[PDB]
């Protein structure tokens, strides 16, 4: 009778961002440990929150949202390792040699803290621009080397050689797009040449109405470099206000997401990106458009919920 369950009867998982600060929140929680089996810390194991001074990690926030997941029931995925944004201010005034010395320090120290017990981690996220070029993003990790990325997951697979690495990002749900190439490139590559890799994240913040039409083809190209799929932190935005017909139609792509899931084998679960649309990160990084998730901003379900149910367990 939950999302998490529905989700089960494949073998595959239904998970939603935790924020440590709304376990206070009883409608909130209540969701939380009832719909979903699976869960990642909405920010809680962040380069900033794990390392706010080099090498002096705090495990606080994060060990909060690991904890309640295993004490109710629910695995985590590890997020994020590396990445361009939300780094800790001495790590933005880091570049070259000692940057890419700190990202590995982070890893290890991140890793080691929950070896055994995190089996999945977003290693690296982000790596590729949006300028429509489909290279890499001008970070400062990028500026360390371009093989920053390699030795990312390299680190971290000898840190842990028991995780599945994850590389995460968004707007690669379409074959066409230049990120998608630039992506599917290199993790092409990175399983030519053995370079530790399990798995691709598609974000998959996605515009109602506008839901790639191949997003399953484009899943399964992935999946056949011999990698796990998963869509990570799923939120379908509209501009708000809502409406029924909106709502509507946010079911239907809701649906389409996850039965693309459900048709690609290796596509191992669906993370929407928070549970109320009260707490949606959408209106703060896009303006005038929200009501992304699957519940409301009054806790009521949306007609998703059913879509979404509908989609774990049948077929069109």
């Amino acid at each position: 009778s939950t999302l998490g369950a529905a989700a089960a009867q494949s073998g595959r998982y239904f998970g939603t961002a935790i924020a440590s600060g709304k376990l206070g929140d009883s409608a909130y929680t209540t969701i939380a440990s009832r719909e979903f089996n699976m869960v990642t810390a909405e920010n809680e194991m962040k380069i900033d929150a794990t390392e706010p001074q080099r090498g002096q990690f705090n495990f606080s926030a994060g060990d909060r949202v690991y904890n309640w997941a295993v004490q109710n029931g629910k695995q985590v995925r590890g997020h994020t390792l590396a990445w361009h944004s939300q780094q800790p201010g001495w790590m933005q005034s880091l570049s070259g040699s000692t940057l890419r010395q700190a990202m590995i320090d982070h890893i290890n120290g991140v890793m080691g803290h929950y070896k055994g017990k995190i089996a999945q981690w977003d290693v690296v996220n982000e790596a590729f621009s949006d300028d429509g070029s489909g290279g890499r993003r001008d970070s400062n990790l990028q500026r360390t080397g371009n093989d920053w990325i390699e030795v990312a997951f390299r680190t971290a697979r000898a840190a842990d050689p028991a995780a599945k690495l994850c590389y995460n990002d968004y707007n690669i749900e379409n074959w066409t797009w230049a990120k998608t190439q630039g992506v599917y490139n290199m993790v092409r590559d990175f399983k030519q040449r053995g370079v530790p890799i399990d798995c691709v994240g598609f974000q998959s913040h996605l515009i109602v109405g506008q839901v790639p039409g191949d997003f399953r083809q484009n899943l399964q190209r992935f999946a056949d470099l011999g990698v796990d799929v998963r869509i990570t932190e799923l939120d379908i935005r509209m501009r708000t206000p809502s409406d029924a017909t909106k709502l509507a139609t946010q079911a239907a792509d809701y649906k389409k997401v996850v039965q693309a899931c459900m048709q690609v084998t290796r596509c191992q679960g669906v993370t929407v990106w928070g549970i109320t649309d009260k707490y949606s990160w959408v209106p703060d990084v896009f303006p005038g458009e929200g009501a992304a998730l699957v519940w409301d901003a009054s806790y009521a379900k949306k007609p998703a919920y059913a879509a979404v149910m509908e989609a774990f367990g049948s077929r069109s």
